[PDB]
């Protein structure tokens, strides 16, 4: 039994109360007051719809994933992914693919900078879709569980459907549930072809034990993995550290 598997029966025995002061304990997350009241009120520049934008910007301001031509967003929801992207100067193209209709998020029409590079689609369960080619790929899909060998199987799925899309180019996709002896197995194999690394997004809340496998890295991803296990684990030990506001991404305006 992993570490992991060890966190995830700790976080099932939390009351709601426990598990609501648990999942920000000590994580970073984004002022979203003034971006909620904005699109409350049908703005549609600077804002980002989503904490996607500032999510996926940890990684490209540190090179971890750096965006470029055709984008290809699979699970873009609001669009949080797509619409920063579009800002960025490498990037000519976005292409968002999400499911969308009850249990998911509909793509939010913006007009934030660079908006006009970007198509969104909904109605898209990527697990039906054939593969394109693309300068960057990008996936945001994994739907948390309180079964593990759910988020074990979902997260296979993902491993599994976002290989044909990989052809050398830039990446970063979610890895829901990356302690699992038979996911740990999938990544082992699919960084020995496609390289890259596991990295723990710091805006990530507690309650996931989520990572993301980003093309420009090496390194250990069993210990990497282990190490996000054992703060986790550590996380409800002590009493809860009020999380570390930082600002949220000013999209702009403008087309490009
Ligand atoms: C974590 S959210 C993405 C948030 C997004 N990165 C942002 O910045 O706004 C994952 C999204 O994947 C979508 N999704 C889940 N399964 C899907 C599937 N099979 N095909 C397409 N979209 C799916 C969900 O509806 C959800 O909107
Ligand atoms: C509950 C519900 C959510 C969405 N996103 C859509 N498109 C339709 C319905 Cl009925």
């Amino acid at each position: 039994e992993t570490l992991g598997e060890k966190w995830k029966k700790k976080l099932n025995q939390l009351s709601r109360k426990e598990f609501d002061l648990y999942k920000k304990s000590g994580i970073t997350e984004v002022d979203r007051t003034e971006a909620k009241e904005g699109l409350k009120r049908g703005e549609t520049t600077h804002h980002a719809v989503s904490r996607g934008s500032a999510k996926l910007q940890w990684f490209v301001e540190r090179n971890m994933v750096i965006p470029e031509g055709r984008v290809i967003d699979l699970g873009c929801g609001r669009g949080g992914w797509s619409y920063y992207c579009a800002g960025l100067k490498k990037v000519t193209e976005v292409r968002g693919y999400t499911k969308g209709g009850p249990g998911h998020e509909e793509p939010v029409p913006m007009s934030t900078y660079g908006w006009n590079i970007v198509k969104l689609m909904s109605g898209k369960d990527v697990f039906y879709l054939p593969p394109e080619k693309c300068d960057t790929l990008l996936c945001d899909i994994g739907e948390s569980s309180p079964s593990p060998t759910v988020e074990e199987s979902r997260t296979i799925r993902v491993l599994k459907m976002v290989e044909p899309w990989l052809k050398n180019n830039q990446f970063c996709i979610k890895v829901l549930n990356p302690y699992m002896p038979t996911v740990i197995e999938h990544l082992e194999r699919l960084q020995r072809k496609h390289g890259g690394m596991l990295v723990r997004n710091p805006l990530s809340r507690n309650s996931t034990h989520e990572m993301y496998w980003i093309s420009n890295g090496t390194g250990n991803i069993v210990s990497s993995v282990n190490m996000v296990s054992r703060l986790l684990l550590n996380r409800f030990t002590m009493t809860h550290r009020r999380p570390t506001i930082e600002k949220d991404v000013d999209l702009g305006a403008g087309t490009r």
